[PDB]
């Protein structure tokens, strides 16, 4: 049979979402998203935000390759007057590519001049505070299954520390997750409050990379009708199924593939199996080294959040795969 054929087989059987189901999944998210606006259009203002949006509603599949959960961005509006963002590199700590947001010009515009002065601690805008002030609309200031009833789904938020995340069964067989993620844009630079992990103590703002990451990927495979996304989807599925490998994230996997695209031109369909093995060796190499640089921002190490016991486990599992990759398909 061969790896190629087995990989394709695993794709269709374990990894891929049927066109129909996918559409219905998109519908759910788009509907949930609509109604959450209707909840905040009533509740607010006070908090200054643009409309919530779902990334990337332009693609059907919705970027659930690159991935984790469907992402519901909530853009916080800030005065470009009153706020500068300081790179994590130039701290006061030392943590690329996270950023501190510094309250500027008390020198001019005293406290109370912004809504966002109520989420400052120590001269700096605080993703955790911001996330919290937020999380106490979610789990559960919402009249939750009243919107469940309206649309014929089950909508319940995961219990903390993911009160931001939501579970929705869209059909009876299947279920689906939606992340709320607060975002601020200060000039060129866009940031999200996905907390760091340790964060020292608590904590900095995270540079958003998923949308750029998914755009390169979309584009490369457009260029040459190549098999980069397919190869990624399969690694993602294997990692979702194989408990040892669960510690690996969408972003990590995505960046392994992007580095491999930098190194290899070919990605014709018949190259799947080789590129697949190379991703495994790439992973092993990045894990040995303890660093996976972001393809888009080489100073950022995506493996910096992994605990060393995780790295340990992953490396061993991958090391053992290499001679019989077939075993990864039967988890």
């Amino acid at each position: 049979m061969s790896l190629q054929e087995k990989l394709l087989t695993y794709y269709r059987n374990r990894a891929a979402i049927p066109a129909g189901e996918q559409a219905r999944a998109k519908q759910a998210a788009v509907d949930i998203c609509a109604e959450l606006r209707s909840f905040l259009r009533a509740k607010l203002p006070d908090m200054p935000l643009r409309d919530m949006y779902l990334s990337g509603s332009l693609y059907d599949d919705l970027q659930v390759v690159t991935a984790d959960h469907i992402q519901l961005i909530v853009p916080l509006v800030l005065e470009q007057n009153l706020w500068s963002c300081i790179p994590g590199e130039d701290t006061i700590m030392n943590v690329p590519g996270f950023f501190l947001v510094r309250r500027e010009n008390p020198e001019y515009f005293p406290r109370g001049s912004s809504y966002w002065d109520r989420c400052v601690v120590g001269g700096y805008l605080s993703p955790k505070t911001v996330a919290d002030t937020f999380e106490k609309v979610v789990a559960g200031s919402i009249n939750w299954p009243a919107i469940g009833s309206l649309l014929d789904y089950v909508i319940r938020p995961a219990p903390p520390p993911e009160a931001l995340t939501l579970e929705v069964q869209y059909e009876r067989d299947k279920h689906l997750f939606i992340d709320f993620l607060p975002s601020v844009t200060l000039g060129d630079t866009v940031l999200v409050a996905k907390p760091h992990r340790l964060a020292q103590y608590d904590n900095l703002w995270r540079l958003s990379l998923r949308p750029a990451e998914t755009a390169r990927l979309r584009a490369l495979d457009q260029a040459d009708s190549g098999c980069r996304s397919l190869c990624l989807k399969i690694l993602k599925a294997i990692c979702k199924s194989t408990p040892a490998l669960g510690h690996l994230t969408a972003s990590q996997l995505t960046n392994v593939i992007l580095h491999l695209a930098q190194e290899e031109a070919d990605w014709s369909p018949d190259m799947l199996a080789d590129r697949f093995l190379q991703a495994l060796r790439g992973l092993i190499s990045y894990l040995e080294a303890g660093v996976l640089p972001s393809a888009l921002n080489p100073k950022v190490n995506l493996f910096a959040e992994l605990t060393p016991e995780e790295i340990d486990e992953l490396g061993y599992t991958l090391y053992c795969s290499l001679s019989e990759p077939e075993v990864l398909l039967q988890t």
